[PDB]
RNA sequence: AUGCCGCGGAGCUAUCAUCUGCCGGAUAACGGCUGAACGCCUCUAAGCCAGAAUCCGUGCCAGAAAGCGACGAUUUUUUGG
């Protein structure tokens, strides 16, 4: 299990806190979840095991993949296209706080706190869209999670996910 | 042994009269996120959210008579400090 380090990011092992870095932005992860020392060779990260535990070959992938999400994230986007089916909708608003009007013929202003790092560009090219921007890809999926589950139904039209994109 | 009757201030009293009676966290069931192993997949394996008249708190009552703090003057020309 090897994967090289691009060009231009600046990825340091302290106490398996991992503080990618970027000409476009910085991302951070804590990694108290695995037991597989750390090495760099000045050009590559190395996962090194010595007949650990079974869940370690768990615990490599693991940690090959959220290195990769990082990886991905520091350079490229993970934009999120939210798709509107249906009664109208509508979302205006300002800022990082994001309010949602008009569902199933409500009347309550309820709003909804975007978590850090998440920045939604709110444009308007496609008709009921949303383009959701965050550099964390844990945080953007956590938050499209919410968005999803804010609006639930009962006593049963609905609207649903759909899917992402690329910035950067 | 308040003789009886009507009205009778004050007091007492009446869901027979009037006034007043909050919001923060942690959760159970349960729903999700990134994500492997079991190269697929799945809320879970680590973690992070949401979540009940539940629990703990804000608030309300008492105040350790052997818990505590700040402040005031320290027997007046007999005598004591």
């Amino acid at each position: 299990e090897t994967l090289t380090i691009p060009e231009g990011v600046s990825v340091d092992i302290k106490a398996r806190l991992v503080t990618v870095k970027g000409p476009r932005g910085v991302l951070k992860q804590n990694l108290r979840r695995v037991d597989i020392e750390l090495k760099k060779q000045g050009n590559t990260i190395k996962f090194i095991v010595w007949h650990g535990s079974r869940k370690h070959n768990a615990c490599i992938r693991t940690a090959y993949s959220i290195i990769n999400n990082m990886i991905i994230g520091v350079t490229q986007g993970f934009r999120y296209k939210m798709r509107l089916v249906y009664i109208n909708i509508n979302l205006t608003e300002n800022g990082t706080v994001v309010e949602i009007r008009n569902f199933l013929g409500e009347r309550i202003t309820r709003v909804i706190k975007c978590l850090p790092g998440v920045t939604v560009s709110i444009s308007s090219a496609v008709k009921d869209e949303i383009i959701i921007e965050g550099n964390s890809l844990e945080n953007v999926s956590q938050s499209a999670a919410n968005i999803k589950q804010i609006c639930n139904v009962r006593n049963k039209d609905g609207i649903y996910v759909s899917e992402r994109g690329n910035i950067e």
